[PDB]
């Protein structure tokens, strides 16, 4: 799969790569370092609830690579400014964190969890990530000018912001290439439409284009509380589509190569409301599970994971329960267990990993969209042993490569 940042993933992993697993605990940062030594490292004392207080309802907690050298940096959106911690390169990192911009903060910039969106993302192909928020008068960015000098915010586009309506209990927000240049274009499920905005690659982007008039909660009746949304690469060519699990089952609109889209089409009658799937008690996810490189579907649903595995062409094959584990009926939680589809063993075919109850559990992908058995990686990182959703932020994230 390609570069695409979400509102439920803010963190994107490499397909092929062997990501790590990062918690910001309690106490700080932890990592699990993708290895045969499988342990837990504390790295930073700080961007923690007890350690800086840290809050999931005030700041924001991400991994970037900040300078360009394709290893990630812990960034922090913290009461008075921007935190980074850059890697070390050898499975430590710079504690403190340096404060390198006074704003997209919660009292600098009146920056709200409930009202905006911040994300990292290298927008102008420089191999470092810039400051991207989603505020009030609409987009703004940093510029990362290298050396942890990061430029005052200057205004991207007057539009998908607060001030224009944007809302986190009605739309969606996405940074995704669309059409084929390597820049990620916003792409916006609306009032009414699905909107692009073409990055420029200057740090601005370019007027709104309604794209689609569905995918949204006054064109098709899309809501944030059952009817989850994505944007990824159904075909191949780079360049993403529209994913929607509805009500009838999974309809898509794909790009026709040049970021405009084709009509909406109901692709595959499972994993909507109308075969049982639910917000609450499910995750639904889009990821390379084969060789094709291409959007695959993975519910992670009652009795287990189900996959429909994509031809290549944004058809879908015949949905197959592929493992009896990570499933509500075996006490996964939305609101307890994070769950992730991600590469973890470096074959470009993305396997499952779960925070459960008392330990993390990985289940590894053959390659061809069929798993093995589950696998116990360690009992840290969990529910019984102090972290919840609430208090605790966990990712996978490649570190390096
Ligand atoms: C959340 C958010 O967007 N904050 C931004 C605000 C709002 O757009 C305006 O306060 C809207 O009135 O504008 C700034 O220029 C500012 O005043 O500091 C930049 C800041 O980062
Ligand atoms: C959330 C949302 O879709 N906002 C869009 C709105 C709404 O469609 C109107 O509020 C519907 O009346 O219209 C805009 O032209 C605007 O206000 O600049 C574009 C903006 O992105
Ligand atoms: C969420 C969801 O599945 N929406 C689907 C809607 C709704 O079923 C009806 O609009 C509700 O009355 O039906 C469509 O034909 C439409 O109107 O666009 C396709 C769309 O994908
Ligand atoms: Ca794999």
């Amino acid at each position: 799969s390609v570069v695409v940042i979400s509102q439920a993933l803010p963190v994107p992993t490499r397909i092929p790569g062997v990501a790590d697993l990062v918690g910001f605990g309690n106490g700080g940062v932890y990592i699990i370092r993708n290895s045969l030594l499988i342990q837990v490292v504390k790295v930073i004392n700080n961007f923690g609830y007890d350690a800086g207080g840290w809050r999931v309802e005030k700041h924001v907690r991400l991994l970037a690579d900040t300078t360009g050298d394709n290893q990630s940096d812990v960034v922090g959106f913290g009461e008075n400014g921007v935190w980074i911690s850059t890697n070390n390169g050898n499975n430590t990192f710079v504690d403190p964190p340096k404060m390198v911009l006074a704003n997209f903060a919660y009292a600098a910039g009146g920056w709200r969890v409930e009202k905006h969106i911040r994300f990292m993302a290298d927008l102008r192909k420089t191999g470092r990530a810039d400051i991207v928020g989603f505020g009030d008068g609409g987009i703004y960015i940093s510029r990362n000018n290298g050396g942890g000098q990061f430029a005052p915010a200057q205004l991207a586009l007057n539009n998908f912001g607060y001030a224009q309506g944007w809302r986190l209990d009605r739309h969606l927000r996405f940074l995704a290439d669309v059409t084929g240049d390597g820049l990620l274009d916003v792409v916006g499920f609306g009032e009414n439409q699905v909107y692009i905005a073409r990055n420029s690659g200057n740090g601005t982007f370019q007027p709104a284009q309604a794209v689609v008039n569905n995918f949204c909660i006054g064109a098709g009746g899309w809501t944030i509380s059952a009817h989850p949304r994505v944007v990824a690469d159904l075909t191949g060519d780079r360049k993403a589509d529209i994913l929607g699990f509805g009500v009838a089952g999974v309809y898509t609109s794909l790009n026709n190569g040049n970021g405009t889209f084709g009509a909406v089409n109901l692709v595959l009658k499972d994993f909507g409301v109308n075969s049982g799937w639910r917000v609450e008690k499910h995750v639904r996810c889009v990821s390379s599970l084969t060789n094709k490189k291409v959007g695959d579907i993975i519910g992670f649903g009652d009795a287990g994971v189900y996959v429909a595995l994509n031809n290549g062409n944004g058809t879908f094959g015949p949905v197959k329960r592929v493992i009896d584990n990570f499933g509500y009926n075996q006490g996964w939680r939305v609101d307890k267990h994070p769950r992730f589809v991600v590469d973890l063993t470096g074959d470009g075919c993305a396997d499952i990993v779960g925070f459960g109850e008392n330990s993390v559990w990985a289940c590894m992908n053959k390659g061809d969209g069929t798993f093995g058995p589950i696998m116990k990686l360690i009992d840290d990182m969990t529910v019984s042993k102090g972290w919840t959703l609430q208090k605790t932020v966990r990712y996978a994230a490649n570190l390096y490569l």
